């Protein structure tokens, strides 16, 4: 056989775990690679090493036509090794079934590994809990398994159907949370359908690389040492967190950033609500496609050190550069962080949230809640925050 390795993902979290996957088989020049995100994401110096690999462009949760043309350039025998997201693994997953139909023999399906978009994963799962979650799995199984006759998507449970894969494929999952799963009494379940299956998106097997391991994954995932001497200063620290939305519209857009400011605001200002002190020095973190939004940030923003945007925040965690006190919109990194670490998480709502029993139907809040990354007294939207 050639292996084929093949990276689905272009969103921050499950990217970095696999950025760090391919680190730890870097110095293998040879094997092809395919990788779900820009040619021009990685350093050149460092793609151009590489005789077998290539970048195809992920489209409505699908690898475009391109693998297609790819896979047809290597002719012998394969094996696919597959890195794809929780969330949408289903779809994802489309176009290599109609693939391997085309050539049946020649292509297989070695492993699965499957890593959380998110927290999306989580608050869907919200919705299950009063469901028979026994035979919701039983019936995803079945209709896989007609998927992988037929090509052809239909399930009843499409959150729960997420969990399935086990009954066709090796498979492991990589969890942004893994106590969720033992904490949700119904998921119990679940917990045992997947026992031995899972594990949890760690970030201390960043310990395990070698130092030159390390240098290049940082060099991937574009930490410089400009970014290391940001925290020169043994002065004590905060880190405003932004956030994004998936919406080309002006001023959902723009309510954005204005609402994020704002809650900046709250955080830095002694007249704010969630005032922190005057020890911390202000640092700045965008969301990585928050892209206008950082911006308008950064041209309103007083006396703040930015972290560019394009470093995921767990990077902090690895190289150990993780601030005193951390602030700003509901965010899978702060399912990452040491609770000391927290000043406040902010939450956000389609639905205007006058009182506290609609704050408490947010699934986003009722996960945090499970976890206890929050209690009940305390839970804030940000639009019932005031301008300053
Ligand atoms: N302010 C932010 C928000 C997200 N992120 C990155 O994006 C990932 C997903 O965050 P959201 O759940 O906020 O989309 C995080 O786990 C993190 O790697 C970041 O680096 N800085």
């Amino acid at each position: 056989s050639k292996t084929i390795t093949i990276y689905l993902d272009h969103a921050s979290l499950p990217t970095l775990n696999q950025l760090m996957h391919f680190t730890k088989e870097s110095e293998d020049k040879e094997t092809a690679r395919i990788f779900g995100f820009s040619r021009f994401k990685l350093p050149e110096k460092i793609t151009e090493q590489y005789n077998n690999i290539h970048f195809v462009e992920i489209k409505n949760n699908r690898p475009t036509e391109d693998i297609f043309t790819i896979l047809d350039q290597y002719p012998e025998k394969l094996e696919l090794d597959l890195h794809l997201n929780i969330a949408h693994s289903i779809q994802l997953f489309h176009p290599i079934l109609q693939y391997r139909f085309k050539h049946p023999d020649r292509i297989s399906i070695k492993s699965l590994n499957l890593y959380d978009d998110g927290t999306m994963e989580y608050v869907d799962l919200e919705k299950e809990e009063n469901k028979d979650i026994k035979s919701a799995i039983k019936k995803a199984e079945k209709q896989l398994s007609d998927y992988l006759l037929t090509g052809k998507i239909n399930f009843d449970n499409p959150t729960l159907a997420r969990y399935v894969w086990q009954s066709q494929y090796p498979v492991k999952y990589h969890f942004l949370s893994t106590e969720y799963f033992e904490k949700a009494e119904f998921l119990q379940p679940l917990k045992t359908y997947l026992a031995g299956k899972y594990q949890k998106m760690d970030w201390s097997a960043y310990e395990k690389l070698s130092p030159e391991q390390q240098t290049f994954y940082l060099k991937l995932v574009g930490f410089s040492d400009e970014t290391k001497q940001l925290f020169h200063t043994e002065q004590t620290k905060f880190i405003f967190t932004g956030t994004t939305t998936w919406e080309g519209n002006t001023d959902i857009r723009e309510y954005y950033a204005k609402q994020q400011l704002n809650l900046l605001k709250h955080f830095t200002h002694s007249e704010g609500d969630l005032f922190i002190g005057d020890q911390y020095k202000i640092y700045f973190k965008g969301h990585p496609r928050g892209g206008d939004i950082n911006d308008y940030i950064l041209k309103h923003a007083k006396d703040i050190t930015n972290i560019p945007a394009n470093i995921s925040f767990e990077i902090l965690m690895m190289t150990g550069l993780l601030p005193d006190k951390v602030g700003g919109v509901a965010s899978s990194l702060y399912f990452s962080l040491p609770k000391e670490k927290i000043s406040h998480i902010i939450f956000t709502s389609n639905k205007k949230i006058k009182n506290k029993e609609d704050a408490l139907n947010d699934p986003y809040v009722r996960v945090m809640l499970r976890l206890g990354m929050i209690d009940k007294s305390q839970i804030i939207f940000w639009d019932s925050l005031k301008q300053l």
